[PDB]
DNA sequence: CCCCACCCCCTTTAGTACTTATGCCTGGTTATAGATACATTGAAACCCCTTTTATAGGCGCCTTTTTTTTTT
Protein backbone atom coordinates (compact mmCIF):
# COMPACT_ATOMS: atom_id res chain seq x y z
CA UNK A 1 0.00 0.00 0.00
CA UNK A 2 1.09 3.80 0.26
CA UNK A 3 3.72 4.27 2.66
CA UNK A 4 3.40 5.46 6.27
CA UNK A 5 5.69 6.49 9.12
CA UNK A 6 4.77 6.80 12.65
CA UNK A 7 6.66 8.20 15.74
CA UNK A 8 7.38 5.91 18.81
CA UNK A 9 9.39 7.37 21.66
CA UNK A 10 12.37 8.99 19.85
CA UNK A 11 12.34 6.35 16.55
CA UNK A 12 10.44 6.41 13.46
CA UNK A 13 8.44 3.02 12.85
CA UNK A 14 7.85 3.04 9.09
CA UNK A 15 5.95 0.96 6.47
CA UNK A 16 5.40 0.07 2.97
CA UNK A 17 9.16 1.12 2.35
CA UNK A 18 12.42 -0.57 2.41
CA UNK A 19 14.17 1.42 0.39
CA UNK A 20 13.66 4.52 3.06
CA UNK A 21 15.69 3.15 5.70
CA UNK A 22 16.48 0.07 7.84
CA UNK A 23 14.98 -3.02 8.45
CA UNK A 24 14.56 -4.24 11.95
CA UNK A 25 14.86 -7.98 12.77
CA UNK A 26 13.63 -8.33 16.10
CA UNK A 27 10.02 -6.91 14.38
CA UNK A 28 9.66 -7.15 11.10
CA UNK A 29 9.50 -3.26 10.68
CA UNK A 30 11.16 -0.68 9.54
CA UNK A 31 12.74 1.32 12.66
CA UNK A 32 15.26 4.52 12.57
CA UNK A 33 16.01 6.40 15.37
CA UNK A 34 14.03 10.21 14.87
CA UNK A 35 16.94 11.69 13.77
CA UNK A 36 16.82 9.71 10.10
CA UNK A 37 13.13 11.39 9.34
CA UNK A 38 14.66 13.27 6.74
CA UNK A 39 14.74 10.62 4.57
CA UNK A 40 11.21 11.16 4.02
CA UNK A 41 12.50 14.26 1.91
CA UNK A 42 12.56 11.69 -0.37
CA UNK A 43 9.09 11.36 -1.04
CA UNK A 44 8.94 15.33 -0.88
CA UNK A 45 10.52 17.11 -3.68
CA UNK A 46 8.86 13.88 -5.28
CA UNK A 47 5.79 14.52 -4.53
CA UNK A 48 5.65 10.40 -3.43
CA UNK A 49 2.62 9.41 -1.23
CA UNK A 50 3.06 8.81 2.15
CA UNK A 51 1.35 9.16 5.65
CA UNK A 52 3.09 10.91 8.29
CA UNK A 53 1.80 9.71 11.25
CA UNK A 54 5.33 10.45 13.21
CA UNK A 55 5.30 14.06 12.77
CA UNK A 56 3.43 16.02 15.13
CA UNK A 57 4.13 19.61 14.29
CA UNK A 58 2.82 22.54 15.99
CA UNK A 59 0.80 24.45 13.64
CA UNK A 60 2.75 27.32 12.05
CA UNK A 61 2.14 29.87 9.93
CA UNK A 62 3.85 30.78 6.91
CA UNK A 63 6.16 33.52 8.01
CA UNK A 64 7.10 36.19 5.64
CA UNK A 65 9.53 38.83 7.98
CA UNK A 66 12.21 40.85 5.96
CA UNK A 67 15.68 39.88 6.56
CA UNK A 68 18.27 42.06 4.98
CA UNK A 69 22.04 39.57 4.15
CA UNK A 70 24.74 40.68 3.71
CA UNK A 71 26.58 38.36 1.11
CA UNK A 72 28.84 36.36 3.44
CA UNK A 73 25.85 35.40 5.78
CA UNK A 74 23.78 34.66 1.94
CA UNK A 75 26.91 32.76 1.07
CA UNK A 76 26.54 30.58 4.34
CA UNK A 77 22.73 30.16 4.38
CA UNK A 78 22.65 29.07 0.98
CA UNK A 79 25.50 26.46 1.90
CA UNK A 80 22.88 25.50 4.53
CA UNK A 81 20.22 25.18 2.28
CA UNK A 82 21.27 22.61 0.22
CA UNK A 83 20.43 20.00 2.60
CA UNK A 84 19.15 22.26 5.87
CA UNK A 85 21.56 19.67 7.66
CA UNK A 86 24.10 17.80 5.43
CA UNK A 87 24.36 20.85 4.23
CA UNK A 88 23.31 23.14 6.39
CA UNK A 89 24.51 21.49 9.12
CA UNK A 90 26.76 23.75 11.24
CA UNK A 91 27.77 27.22 10.14
CA UNK A 92 31.04 28.70 12.07
CA UNK A 93 31.64 32.41 12.29
CA UNK A 94 33.00 34.99 14.41
CA UNK A 95 30.83 36.73 17.20
CA UNK A 96 30.41 39.86 14.96
CA UNK A 97 28.90 37.55 11.94
CA UNK A 98 25.70 38.00 12.70
CA UNK A 99 25.06 33.62 12.60
CA UNK A 100 21.72 35.09 14.32
CA UNK A 101 20.46 36.77 11.19
CA UNK A 102 21.56 33.22 8.93
CA UNK A 103 19.43 31.33 11.97
CA UNK A 104 16.65 34.29 11.28
CA UNK A 105 16.54 33.47 7.10
CA UNK A 106 16.46 29.90 7.78
CA UNK A 107 13.28 30.25 10.09
CA UNK A 108 11.50 32.13 7.54
CA UNK A 109 12.68 30.53 4.87
CA UNK A 110 11.77 26.98 6.20
CA UNK A 111 8.74 28.71 8.45
CA UNK A 112 8.22 25.10 10.03
CA UNK A 113 7.86 24.91 13.76
CA UNK A 114 11.14 25.45 15.16
CA UNK A 115 12.93 24.92 18.03
CA UNK A 116 16.74 26.56 19.68
CA UNK A 117 18.61 25.41 22.06
CA UNK A 118 20.53 27.60 23.77
CA UNK A 119 23.00 27.15 27.07
CA UNK A 120 21.60 30.03 29.18
CA UNK A 121 18.08 31.58 29.83
CA UNK A 122 19.27 34.65 29.01
CA UNK A 123 20.68 33.76 25.35
CA UNK A 124 16.83 32.54 25.77
CA UNK A 125 15.59 35.63 26.23
CA UNK A 126 17.73 37.11 23.45
CA UNK A 127 16.65 34.90 21.19
CA UNK A 128 12.76 35.26 21.90
CA UNK A 129 13.39 39.23 21.31
CA UNK A 130 14.98 38.63 17.88
CA UNK A 131 12.17 36.35 16.85
CA UNK A 132 9.58 39.09 17.40
CA UNK A 133 9.97 40.00 13.81
CA UNK A 134 8.01 37.02 12.91
CA UNK A 135 5.62 37.97 15.50
CA UNK A 136 7.06 39.72 18.93
CA UNK A 137 8.07 37.82 21.86
CA UNK A 138 4.92 39.34 23.03
CA UNK A 139 3.19 37.08 20.39
CA UNK A 140 2.63 33.85 20.37
CA UNK A 141 4.51 33.04 17.18
CA UNK A 142 7.32 32.78 20.19
CA UNK A 143 7.09 30.32 22.73
CA UNK A 144 10.23 29.17 25.60
CA UNK A 145 9.93 25.49 26.76
CA UNK A 146 12.27 25.28 30.05
CA UNK A 147 11.91 24.45 33.49
CA UNK A 148 10.40 27.55 34.35
CA UNK A 149 7.27 27.86 32.05
CA UNK A 150 6.75 25.74 29.27
CA UNK A 151 4.85 26.83 26.32
CA UNK A 152 5.00 24.58 22.97
CA UNK A 153 4.32 26.38 20.04
CA UNK A 154 5.80 27.12 16.27
CA UNK A 155 7.30 28.92 13.94
CA UNK A 156 9.80 32.06 14.44
CA UNK A 157 13.20 32.32 13.93
CA UNK A 158 12.60 29.31 16.29
CA UNK A 159 9.19 29.83 17.67
CA UNK A 160 10.08 27.57 20.51
CA UNK A 161 13.11 28.46 22.69
CA UNK A 162 14.90 26.21 25.13
CA UNK A 163 17.94 25.23 26.79
CA UNK A 164 20.42 22.21 26.04
CA UNK A 165 18.83 20.77 30.01
CA UNK A 166 19.93 20.41 33.32
CA UNK A 167 19.91 17.56 35.73
CA UNK A 168 16.63 18.05 37.74
CA UNK A 169 12.99 16.68 37.71
CA UNK A 170 12.42 19.30 34.88
CA UNK A 171 14.82 20.67 32.92
CA UNK A 172 15.48 21.57 29.51
CA UNK A 173 15.29 20.04 26.28
CA UNK A 174 17.17 17.34 26.52
CA UNK A 175 15.04 16.05 29.32
CA UNK A 176 12.24 16.92 27.40
CA UNK A 177 13.68 14.76 24.08
CA UNK A 178 11.24 12.10 23.54
CA UNK A 179 8.02 14.57 24.20
CA UNK A 180 8.33 17.40 21.57
CA UNK A 181 10.55 17.66 18.30
CA UNK A 182 13.65 19.84 19.06
CA UNK A 183 16.93 20.03 18.41
CA UNK A 184 16.68 18.48 21.60
CA UNK A 185 13.03 16.80 21.55
CA UNK A 186 10.71 14.12 19.72
CA UNK A 187 8.35 14.95 16.97
CA UNK A 188 6.67 18.56 17.56
CA UNK A 189 9.41 20.33 15.69
CA UNK A 190 10.80 20.44 12.04
CA UNK A 191 13.53 22.88 12.71
CA UNK A 192 16.33 22.41 15.15
CA UNK A 193 18.50 25.37 16.10
CA UNK A 194 21.42 24.98 18.04
CA UNK A 195 23.35 28.16 19.36
CA UNK A 196 26.52 27.52 20.12
CA UNK A 197 26.11 23.69 18.73
CA UNK A 198 29.63 22.77 20.24
CA UNK A 199 27.36 22.14 23.75
CA UNK A 200 25.75 19.22 21.90
CA UNK A 201 28.27 16.83 21.74
CA UNK A 202 27.81 16.32 26.06
CA UNK A 203 26.42 12.33 26.01
CA UNK A 204 23.37 13.58 27.23
CA UNK A 205 22.62 16.64 24.81
CA UNK A 206 23.35 14.96 21.84
CA UNK A 207 20.95 12.16 22.62
CA UNK A 208 18.19 15.63 21.95
CA UNK A 209 19.24 15.64 18.33
CA UNK A 210 18.54 11.78 17.85
CA UNK A 211 15.66 11.69 19.30
CA UNK A 212 14.38 14.37 17.33
CA UNK A 213 12.45 13.95 14.02
CA UNK A 214 13.19 17.67 12.87
CA UNK A 215 14.70 17.34 9.48
CA UNK A 216 16.31 20.47 9.64
CA UNK A 217 19.02 21.12 11.56
CA UNK A 218 21.73 24.28 12.02
CA UNK A 219 23.91 25.03 14.27
CA UNK A 220 25.73 27.98 15.05
CA UNK A 221 29.06 28.46 16.26
CA UNK A 222 32.52 30.67 16.95
CA UNK A 223 34.56 27.40 17.15
CA UNK A 224 33.27 24.13 15.87
CA UNK A 225 35.88 21.50 17.12
CA UNK A 226 36.45 20.42 20.62
CA UNK A 227 39.58 19.44 22.66
CA UNK A 228 37.62 16.22 23.47
CA UNK A 229 37.47 15.49 19.41
CA UNK A 230 33.60 14.86 19.86
CA UNK A 231 32.60 17.29 17.41
CA UNK A 232 33.00 14.54 15.01
CA UNK A 233 29.38 12.85 16.22
CA UNK A 234 28.15 16.05 14.89
CA UNK A 235 28.38 15.23 11.32
CA UNK A 236 25.56 12.56 11.61
CA UNK A 237 23.37 13.75 13.83
CA UNK A 238 23.50 17.43 13.16
CA UNK A 239 25.59 17.87 10.63
CA UNK A 240 29.42 18.98 9.52
CA UNK A 241 30.84 22.69 9.28
CA UNK A 242 29.38 23.11 5.35
CA UNK A 243 30.62 26.84 6.25
CA UNK A 244 33.33 28.37 7.97
CA UNK A 245 35.39 31.54 7.97
C1' DC B 1 51.13 -0.62 28.53
C1' DC B 2 46.25 -0.54 29.99
C1' DC B 3 42.57 0.06 33.38
C1' DC B 4 40.63 1.99 37.60
C1' DA B 5 40.29 5.44 41.22
C1' DC B 6 40.84 10.05 43.05
C1' DC B 7 41.20 14.98 42.62
C1' DC B 8 39.76 19.73 40.82
C1' DC B 9 36.44 22.51 37.91
C1' DC B 10 33.02 25.10 36.11
C1' DT B 11 27.59 25.16 34.85
C1' DT B 12 23.72 28.31 36.30
C1' DT B 13 19.69 28.78 39.41
C1' DA B 14 16.55 28.80 43.83
C1' DG B 15 16.09 30.21 49.26
C1' DT B 16 15.00 33.36 52.57
C1' DA B 17 17.06 36.98 55.60
C1' DC B 18 18.86 41.75 55.77
C1' DT B 19 19.67 46.62 54.14
C1' DT B 20 18.27 50.99 51.62
C1' DA B 21 15.03 54.13 49.50
C1' DT B 22 10.02 55.86 48.98
C1' DG B 23 5.42 56.93 50.89
C1' DC B 24 3.24 57.38 55.01
C1' DC B 25 1.76 60.36 58.51
C1' DT B 26 2.97 63.73 62.41
C1' DG B 27 4.83 67.77 65.72
C1' DG B 28 6.85 72.70 65.66
C1' DT B 29 7.28 77.48 63.53
C1' DT B 30 7.50 80.35 59.26
C1' DA B 31 5.34 82.85 55.32
C1' DT B 32 0.24 85.02 53.39
C1' DA B 33 -4.03 87.50 53.24
C1' DG B 34 -7.11 90.13 55.53
C1' DA B 35 -9.07 92.44 59.67
C1' DT B 36 -8.11 94.68 64.29
C1' DA B 37 -5.92 97.88 67.16
C1' DC B 38 -6.28 101.88 66.11
C1' DA B 39 -3.94 106.33 64.53
C1' DT B 40 -3.78 109.30 60.15
C1' DT B 41 -5.05 113.72 57.70
C1' DG B 42 -9.31 115.16 55.69
C1' DA B 43 -13.37 117.11 56.02
C1' DA B 44 -17.96 118.88 57.56
C1' DA B 45 -20.95 120.25 61.54
C1' DC B 46 -21.36 122.98 65.61
C1' DC B 47 -22.22 127.00 68.50
C1' DC B 48 -20.55 131.87 68.87
C1' DC B 49 -20.46 137.24 68.27
C1' DT B 50 -24.16 142.85 67.51
C1' DT B 51 -29.84 144.39 71.10
C1' DT B 52 -34.40 145.91 72.06
C1' DT B 53 -38.97 146.40 75.47
C1' DA B 54 -42.58 144.45 78.37
C1' DT B 55 -44.71 140.94 80.98
C1' DA B 56 -43.20 137.91 86.04
C1' DG B 57 -42.38 133.64 87.97
C1' DG B 58 -37.61 130.81 89.41
C1' DC B 59 -32.46 130.68 89.70
C1' DG B 60 -28.00 131.27 92.05
C1' DC B 61 -24.93 134.19 94.86
C1' DC B 62 -23.60 138.63 97.75
C1' DT B 63 -22.95 141.03 102.37
C1' DT B 64 -25.19 142.26 106.65
C1' DT B 65 -28.36 140.81 110.44
C1' DT B 66 -30.13 137.89 114.11
C1' DT B 67 -30.07 133.61 116.86
C1' DT B 68 -27.87 129.65 119.09
C1' DT B 69 -24.10 127.30 121.24
C1' DT B 70 -19.53 127.20 123.46
C1' DT B 71 -16.01 128.74 126.57
C1' DT B 72 -14.28 131.47 130.47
Amino acid sequence: SAVIGGDNEREEEDDDIDAVHSFEIANESVEVVKKRCQEIDYPVLEEYDFRNDHRNPDLDIDLKPSTQIRPYQEKSLSKMFGNGRARSGIIVLPCGAGKTLVGITAACTIKKSVIVLCTSSVSVMQWRQQFLQWCTLQPENCAVFTSDNKEMFQTESGLVVSTYSMVANTRNRSHDSQKVMDFLTGREWGFIILDEVHVVPAAMFRRVVSTIAAHAKLGLTATLVREDDKIGDLNFLIGPKLYEA
